[PDB]
């Protein structure tokens, strides 16, 4: 199942290209921008203190041509951290909180499709 694939089996190299094109497809999408970058302490008092484990796109980007992910579901788990920090830090009304919620519906996405073609 593409469960289990995406917790125990290997990311291989036909599988780290895929995964270059999910992340390329998240930095190109127009509700992006508030990830591209980490955040910065001016525009997010207390940020770095409430947020654990803060999470962006350049990271993850930086992650992948490293090779840092060994199994799908650790990707998931990044980018995830992504849109569950800025929702926990900003109030539902924010405009990043907005944006996290439409950028992690175009990840679902993505990542169904990046499962299915694993076979
Ligand atoms: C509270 N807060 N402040 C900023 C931000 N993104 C920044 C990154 C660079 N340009 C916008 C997010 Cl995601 C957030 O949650």
């Amino acid at each position: 199942t593409e469960d289990a694939m995406t917790v125990l089996t290997p990311l291989t190299e036909k599988d780290y290209e895929g995964l270059k094109r999910v992340l390329r497809s998240l930095q190109a999408h127009k509700m992006a921008w508030p990830f591209l970058e980490p955040v910065d302490p001016n525009d997010a008092p207390d940020y770095y203190g409430v947020i654990k484990e803060p999470m962006d796109l350049a990271t993850m980007e930086e992650r992948v041509q490293r090779r840092y992910y060994e199994k799908l579901t650790e990707f998931v788990a990044d980018m995830t951290k992504i849109f569950d920090n800025c929702r926990y830090y900003n109030p539902s009304d924010s405009p990043f909180y907005q944006c996290a919620e439409v950028l992690e519906s175009f990840f679902v996405q993505k990542l169904k499709g990046f499962k299915a073609s694993r076979s």
